[PDB]
């Protein structure tokens, strides 16, 4: 029950495309240039280490079939090499980072944002629920028990990617975890500056909108056809902002499809006066709607009491 | 994490029927054999070393207890002589060998398959969950402790004996722990195009599918009577070939009764992209249908605190 | 407990392409066809009556929401006429139907398989568990309140769709429930020989596998240009024809894709003798694997205690 | 606490083979023959209703699969005709009944005793939790949830089936539930006095053990041939004997292979006196053997939430 | 894994009551008679050597007090004359012994069953798990540590005395190892062709069965008033045979309760005829009734580290 | 952390052997008396309820065997109507009682003593660890789990029964647990004031020490002779009395072989000025000499997972 008051930034930028090693020592430049400013909460655009699948949107699915090879070759499994270095990164800035990223666990793929600690450790998951238009192509859907919500220094922290945003269900199951500080993940091509100030204003909250940007490489690499790189020229792109609760700004958005980071001064304080008109969760409620939220660990196979088992060594035998 | 490339042996064979040392130094054989045109995986029929109990099926179980003395004589406990003869085969040609045997632990028999390792240690056994029709007279039940998939340095293997291949709940344990190599080990009798080719599809998987043949001698002792000779006599063959992950022949079938090997380049990079179509414990998954698998050690009797017990020798005394 | 004899037939066919008045005249007319010769369980290949979505597959998803207005427009809600020509056709030859259809329910597709009594009436509906690769565009994802096994006067009949054969866990759900005879509805597309034969084999039932064919109309207006016309010509067809309960065929298949049915004598008594081998979910089972099967109504909004509010008249007023 | 005095009955005799309709009306008449001279307690033989399938003992598994279908189509599903029979014959002379069936759950066989109150109401039900030798290939297993022990105003009754003596888990089970009355039911084939006594004496209770008898009708279906008839015809026959808590016999044998029944005044008072000596499960123990009973029900695929679906009638649509 | 055959001696007699010195020298006396006629394995009845306490059953407590003095002096210490008396005489005649004894282990009595190899020396040792009704009177009980199964050059050894075979529990532990010659001990008063006739069956175990005998020079220092001595002419009398693993007799038993010796020809390799049918402790075994066998040494006072004191003679002071 | 001061009331008084109705009635108006004279804690003799087996010195077992008949009749299970009636009278007069019984669980006799709140629920119970010489051929042992010390509203709370104060490791596992008043259950036959005094002395506690007394309608029932009525006449008395945590009377003892009550005034504050001196389990230990205490609950079968199975009443059939 504390009402901190610390600096965050917003980072807007765009990984090496499908190439998880370089975009693990980039996202390290990038916390450590955010960390320099006298950050305390870094957050990072989607998809950001192996890069986002535009792919999937510009052909047919025999074709994104090509390069989902590429994206599966370059996934996160969480015991890794790309954790280990952004735990390195978190820890020596001392700020917290959140981070997305296209986990595999087992032989699929997932979307999720991880949560690091100024300690250096994984705080906490958060897979997506239900992937978009085109991302059904790629990941797989989450699960309600991996929605937290973290009680930490610098406030009760959460986030949501993408059109997660536009399902009143995880508003309200997010509302109800008593969420203060949030983090909305956005690629560029979606419209994203009317989702989350709805956002801020009605779970009153500071949102800290991060989007990405398109690269060259990127389209050389992605487009084959003329036709396929002139209907990805017309893409639109994404901003970067911090929202108060009142939805309103409090920092300088982004200015371009540029490169850069966006500070603010976050003083978790200011919600009260917003808790004070509207609590979706709270006084502003209704006996006749409610909300089932089933969390429980519902993964296919359960696996119980696994043990170690034994080797007859070349010796032994 | 890896997706390497080697070939594949999927041996064609048949045993000394009920003699174990010779049906031994026929499989060190047939193992150099195999080595010796560059396999890195060898994978055996069947019931191999003391050979298939064909006797249970051609006459009342009066008659099978004539037999089961001379299949119980011969059969292989894990401390022994042929465990150790496999374990040089395995280590002098420097490959995986997956060879099945009535194994015996205490009062009664089992189906196991063994897994030996290029250092020449038996990584881990696994037994047949369940008899099939006839085979209930002669083999006890597994357990699902002994349904190991083990990480290697030619991808993650497996395997299953005979009517496995149709129990779902089979298919769905390994599937859950992320299996790319598997090895069908089949006798002669049933048919085995279907289940295995299937396996392959619905599990994402290069299937090394391993029959037996049937031998004049092993006839000699088995039928006895005119009547018994002429039922046996009609008994259909099993096939041996390997399967992509799609299903579809990647090998030459070995062409007949006879005794032969069929060999096959398996690249465990080619399952990425049926990964991307269906995954049953993946992201082709459905939140109301779930599995429990309790693998728990489930002996009928444990023991605890073993303990050596002292001896007063004579000259103590 | 009955063992019925009787005889069925599988429908190879095509629609009239997004246009769901023509389909259901042209599958009352293949109803009586199928009738007039003594069928008394007529199936239908797959998503019959509006079309099975092509376009998501030939195409990127901005050019699929064209035709995804079509297709919404076309779609079958339960009261609708569709239905209503359909239970009169299946009454007037009294037999049984199973015919696939793009159900709409609220702002949303489902792909459906209905179940028409030989009196008319809905005895059943099933929603595909999950979409396939492309068609996850298209159609949402059902529950396991909505996987029925009826108990007729021809046995206990149920039915799967394309890849819900390859879930072993929904061949499990079907299994639990002793089904006796299979519906198993196919696009063209996909290679369904070992999916049905499997499923006969493992399930114990006799499979009346039903495949769609490609029309020279529908290409008119599904393929917009060259690349994608050329793509099209290579979409392979598949075949038509029912099996027995161990895999083996017991009518003749279709020949090719020309437009026709398949008879089969089916006798139901002949599914002991299989019983007598290996029953998954009964004898030919263990302790250690299991499965849950919540079969709990799970709309995303339950609406409880709805009345017939009133409206005041203008003469009231 | 009771220890009441009662008349018991145990019934020799057989019933027409695979007939299970005329087989209960024989058992039916025989609850009244066993009633009308006072006894309060029946127990039939074994696999009494349909019949004990000897043919799975004189040959191979390819010629039981014939009389399989016979058996199976002969089964007692729980709500059927044959336990309505039974429960009226067991209110109307007011007795305690124990009868023996080839119960059918699904499309498995399984072996069961039905215990029948004076009311009329099935009190529980018990399925073998192992067949013996051929019995596999017939019967599937039981669980640990099916073993109960029924507090009646005659004292705490129990039963077992066959080679269910021999095993000493099971001994210790049914003893740690207090016991008092116990019911053996045997087939003719196997040595039944040695265990039989054994179990009364180690588990201090009165023993009703009940053995069938071949007819003659039986063999002329059974032995298709001169080699099976011959054999056949060696088959020894199994007695009936009411025994006491010291393994003493307490009533007149039935002679040979004549139909018959015994009777003996039954007095659970008389166990306190043994109860003085060895108890397994109580003073007679040591802390360093013990045993695990896990109770839970185990089907292989467990519902949840089952609930009555609707049908649009035809007047509706 | 060897199978033996050898003949096995049963020895029937009495000892020279509560004299220990002088039934030394009758056992030896015993063995070589037993040895001389080419017995491989002499077996003894129970609490032979100093003899057993009958006085406990014919008189009170403190009746029984003071004849505990007489078995108290008259005790088998485990360093001793008499073991070395017996362990001379088996490396003398080269055949294994087993014989029970009242040992004396700190300040209580125990009654153990000492095995000797035919090296003469002290293989193993077994504690009674509890005493028997009046016998709670004079000794204690054992522990799961002093239960062993001995691997020799003619099988795997056991043995239990006296109602440890109406024990399940017990039955069960020594199944567990695997023991295929069994060693029965009883004393003449208790029923023992019940208990030991079904562990032959129950276990598949060759068993000997060994009792004693009344003296009249017994009964003269027992039976003090002559309401006590008519009292003590009631008790029956014991049997000593040899039973194979079927259960049947395979020697004549000794003619009376007069003192004689049963021979007969083990033969090891016969009992797997029976493993063939049941064997509680492998395949014939259900994953729901399970047992824990805790065999840790558990003493009363636990020592460590047990030193050498030294002592300042009078020389040194 | 509480010291209490209230008035104790230890009594002196026999049952009418071996009638249990009889004795409950007795024990309740014997609470009643004691609580009209302002007692706040009522302790009971020894194995009070149906009364101690004295029949078990003065015979052989089988003349115990009769008697047992009659306790075993008599014996107090937990849901009984005699732990109601002492339910009733401990809330009725708002006093903690402690009452010994021969409970009953299955079918062994154990000797317990039930702990009972001035709310009238039963708290606790302890069941005597090892029975004395002739005690042993009636009641079993018990266990860790059962040496509970309970903290009330008078201290805490805890007892023993007969030998078990002659038991070193007794004395230091409720030492152990910090008990404060004591209550020592004697029978008249043994000497129990040497013990109970060094009990006070060496716990630091107040000892409440009860007596039982032999009564003329006991002799006539346990004495059949006169040869045993002269030697059951010699048998001497106990002492009732109250002792302080230095072993010195507080009160005055009962005088004779009569129903009486002793009182004192028990101030736990004066254990203070003895913690000063010698704490066993505290200050006053050495590191070399260490004690273990496994209170894990041992019953011989443990039972997993139980449910209540359902019956299919008459009208359902």
């Amino acid at each position: 029950s504390i009402y901190p008051k610390f600096r965050a930034a917003a980072v807007q930028a765009a990984p090496i495309y499908l190439n998880l090693e370089a975009s693990v020592e980039k996202s390290c430049e990038l916390i450590d240039e955010a960390a320099s400013n006298g950050a305390k909460l870094v957050a990072f655009p989607e998809a950001f280490l192996p890069g986002y699948p535009w792919f999937a949107f510009i052909g047919h699915p025999e074709y994104t079939r090509k390069f989902y090879h590429e994206l599966y070759k370059n996934a996160v499994e969480i015991p890794s090499l790309a954790i280990r270095k952004i735990s390195e990164a978190a820890k020596r800035n001392e700020t917290y980072v959140c981070i997305s990223c296209s986990e595999k666990d087992g032989g699929s793929l997932y979307l999720a944002q991880l949560w690091f600690n100024p300690n250096g450790d994984l705080i906490g998951k958060h897979r997506k629920m239900r992937a978009s238009v085109a991302e059904r192509l790629i990941w797989g859907d989450g699960s309600g028990s991996m929605m937290p919500v973290f009680q930490t220094e610098i406030g009760n922290l959460g986030g949501l990617m993408c059109w997660e945003h536009q399902v009143p269900l995880d508003l309200m199951a997010m509302n109800a975890q008593n969420e203060q500080v949030h983090v909305a993940s956005w690629p560029g091509y979606f419209d994203d500056e009317i989702s989350s100030r709805y956002y801020a204003i009605a779970t009153q909250t500071f949102v800290l909108m991060t989007s990405s940007i398109y690269t060259e490489e990127m389209k050389e690499m992605i487009c084959l056809t003329q036709e396929q790189r002139d209907y990805f020229e017309t893409f639109k792109s994404g901003h970067t902002c911090i929202y108060g609760p009142d939805g309103e700004p409090i920092s300088d958005m982004v200015p371009a499809e540029t490169e850069g980071i966006a500070y603010a001064e976050i003083d978790v304080e200011r919600v009260i006066d917003y808790k004070y008109y509207i609590d979706p969760a709270g006084h502003y409620s209704n006996q006749s709607l409610s909300m089932n939220f089933n969390q429980q660990p519902t993964p296919v196979v359960k696996k119980l009491n696994k043990q170690k088992n034994e080797v007859f060594t070349y010796e032994d035998i």
